[PDB]
């Protein structure tokens, strides 16, 4: 079995755009939910094979993870931060959609979603 390559975090092409928004994005909200205790899982591309799930990239089409994020916010890939924030929902509903309600993995993705929006309200 194998995974297929991350999402993209460099393209020459891509016109770039620092902006406050982003700023804050990176030093609040993605700093902050690093550190919470349920980031780990969340915090590279789910590794498909190597927890043995090889219907994950049939399911979810459009993978997202704060590593990534992480690597789209210091190397800045983005024109705005509705961007980035679109990649944060991205990677919740995805938790959502593979997994079951009430499941571990999503108590903790819903854990980092509703500190993730209570941040977002003080986006500058
Ligand atoms: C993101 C994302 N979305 N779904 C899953 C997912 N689903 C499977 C079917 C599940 N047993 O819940 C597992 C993991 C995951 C990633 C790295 C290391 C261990 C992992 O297993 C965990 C399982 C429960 C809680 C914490 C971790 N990450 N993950």
């Amino acid at each position: 079995s194998m995974n297929p390559p991350p999402p993209e975090t460099s393209n020459p092409n891509k016109p770039k755009r620092q902006t406050n928004q982003l700023q804050y994005l990176l030093r609040v909200v993605l700093k902050t939910l690093w550190k919470h205790q349920f980031a780990w899982p969340f915090q590279q591309p789910v590794d498909a094979v190597k927890l043995n799930l090889p219907d994950y990239y049939k399911i979810i089409k459009t993978p997202m993870d704060m590593g990534t994020i992480k690597k789209r916010l210091e190397n800045n890939y983005y024109w705005n931060a509705q961007e980035c924030i679109q990649d944060f929902n991205t990677m919740f509903t995805n938790c959502y959609i593979y997994n079951k309600p009430g499941d571990d993995i999503v108590l903790m993705a819903e854990a980092l979603e509703k500190l993730f929006l209570q941040k977002i309200n003080e986006l500058p």
